[PDB]
């Protein structure tokens, strides 16, 4: 198990434009295209992202390329963030994966605002952090995924993914 | 394909201590234990790395954990290096993987010294860079692996791994 296999499990793989859990146009392995209600806007974002006229469909190779960029972007976002970097630096590799997962799903700014949970993680109070993380819209709206991610933070193991 | 799958192909997976291509004690997915000729020294490094008395054998989970740390370390090494960071920043995701691969194999300092090849990469002179990279002990000692990595730099595709 690793960050790519973890997110592939959590995000799935679909080669045609679809709506994600929040109702937003998405493709590939959780590649958010746009929060716009317009399918045409989503198609234009897709063509720009892939560099050709796709008409709403991509190949597995193309999906994996967007995925690589998106994981890269989540890590870069963490490293550039004054709130996230200290926490990330303090974690082991498995828990780093859990943080990357959250940022991938919610964005840098979204996760950076979880001040209390981040403090507990930095303090290595794993059970307390886990309980605090579950007090979130994130947990309530995607409970099975959030439970897997929280288990990863709680245990520092890949048990929730095996 | 991604950096983990790429290195897993290039490094293999072995659960008992073995000697790598340079004759150095190694385990898992290309986890170098020590350059020391002493198997006992290698066993001590392994126990320290895993956090238990292993007697020269690890599980697949443990091998994957060392692998996660080692990929993380290669990326951190690139980002902290004044010579490597500018090149890495200039590359697309696929070619970033090729650079991580080199650092994983040769180390931060080893790759950072390839001044001419790094310049050609930064300049996006892909064919020239590819020819220059092959003028190396690296290429001569591990030609099939180096060819795959160079192809990745030349094309910005995963063709050498599919
Ligand atoms: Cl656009
Ligand atoms: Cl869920
Ligand atoms: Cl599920
Ligand atoms: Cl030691
Ligand atoms: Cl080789
Ligand atoms: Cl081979």
């Amino acid at each position: 198990m690793n960050i790519f296999e973890m997110l592939r499990i959590d995000e799935g793989l679909r080669l045609k434009i679809y709506k994600d859990t929040e109702g937003y146009y998405t493709i590939g392995i959780g590649h958010l295209l746009t929060k716009s209600p317009s399918l045409n806007a989503a198609k234009s974002e897709l063509d720009k992202a892939i560099g050709r006229n796709t008409n709403g469909v991509i190949t597995k190779d193309e999906a994996e390329k967007l995925f690589c960029q998106d994981v890269d972007a989540a890590v870069r976002g963490i490293l550039r963030n004054a709130k996230l970097k200290p926490v990330y630096d303090s974690l082991d590799c498995v828990r780093r994966a859990a943080l990357i997962n959250m940022v991938f799903q919610m964005g840098e700014t979204g996760v950076a605002g979880f001040t209390n949970s981040l403090r507990m993680l930095q303090q290595k109070r794993w059970d307390e952090a886990a309980f605090n993380l579950a007090k979130s819209r994130w947990y309530n709206q995607t409970p099975n995924r959030a439970k897997r991610v929280i288990t990863t933070f709680r245990t520092g193991t890949w048990d929730a993914y095996k």
